[PDB]
């Protein structure tokens, strides 16, 4: 295959800043101990594309996770904080939009390229967290 617009996400990324993530996790329903340990994590994210399949891997001292998916096609995800969710990821004008649904709740995670950074915006109801990754 030739290039895909999704190739702009491809690579190895490291978390350099996090804002409001504790309050985001609170809104999501994450328990005290998990929030404290998860909040300390400075994960590496490795994104790759192979045909129609996109893979996002996260490695940290908190948890190692991996999801593989096709855009617009719902899949089962066990999140880092051990929620069992139904996830659908789509592209909207260059932005990967990831919706997680569980227990009648919903949260949206947007991943976008901004300058040389990968910016992750997590929203749960009225609460937004911004996490910024740089190339590793
Ligand atoms: O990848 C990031 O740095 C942003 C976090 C994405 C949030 N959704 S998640 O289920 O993949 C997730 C990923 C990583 C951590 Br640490 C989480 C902690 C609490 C709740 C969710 C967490």
């Amino acid at each position: 295959r030739g290039s895909h617009m999704c190739d702009a996400f491809v690579g190895t990324w490291k978390l350099v800043s996090s804002e409001n993530f504790d309050d985001y996790m609170k809104e999501v329903g994450v328990g005290f101990a998990t929030r404290k340990v998860a909040g300390m994590a400075k994960p590496n994210m490795i994104i790759s594309v192979n045909g129609d399949v996109i893979t996002i891997k996260s490695e940290s001292t908190f948890k190692n996770t991996e999801i593989s998916f096709i855009l617009g096609q719902e899949f089962d995800e066990v999140t880092a904080d051990d929620r069992k969710v139904k996830s659908t990821i789509t592209l909207d004008g260059g932005v990967l939009v990831h919706v997680q649904k569980w227990d009648g709740k919903s949260t949206t995670i947007k991943r976008k390229r901004e300058d040389d950074k990968l910016v992750v915006e997590c929203v749960m109801k009225g609460v937004t967290s911004t996490r910024v990754y740089e190339r590793a």
